[PDB]
């Protein structure tokens, strides 16, 4: 599924991401935009053996288990294929864990590169929340 901007914002808000650990909703929508272009099936297979999965491109070394990545920690305790669902629940719950495990939103390069220091509110502006 390829989410719309406002549709994803609403879904992320229903799952409690707005202001989660001090990060406004627009930060999360912006991260998904530039990580995956809102595509729930996005994958990025890296040369280090790991793969980035789903709308928030969560990596298979630390966070999910795809069975083929060296050094797997599977800290979200989920198969990576679960992060490729049309429902964003698994990705949101793992994103929270990524932050709960001591990381900021710096854990998403696309967020640092394209969202940090910008008017992230624009990504929810005009939406029914
Ligand atoms: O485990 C849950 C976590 O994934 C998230 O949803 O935040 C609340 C917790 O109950």
């Amino acid at each position: 599924k390829v989410f719309g901007r406002c549709e994803l914002a609403a879904a992320m808000k229903r799952h409690g991401l707005d202001n989660y650990r001090g990060y406004s909703l627009g930060n999360w929508v912006c991260a998904a935009k530039f990580e995956s272009n809102f595509n729930t099936q996005a994958t990025n297979r890296n040369t280090d053996g790991s793969t980035d999965y789903g709308i928030l491109q969560i990596n298979s070394r630390w966070w999910c288990n795809d069975g083929r990545t060296p050094g797997s920690r599977n800290l979200c305790n989920i198969p990576c294929s679960a992060l490729l669902s049309s429902d964003i629940t698994a990705s949101v719950n793992c994103a929270k864990k990524i932050v709960s495990d001591g990381n900021g939103m710096n854990a998403w390069v696309a967020w640092r590169n394209r969202c940090k220091g910008t008017d992230v509110q624009a990504w929810i502006r005009g939406c029914r929340l």
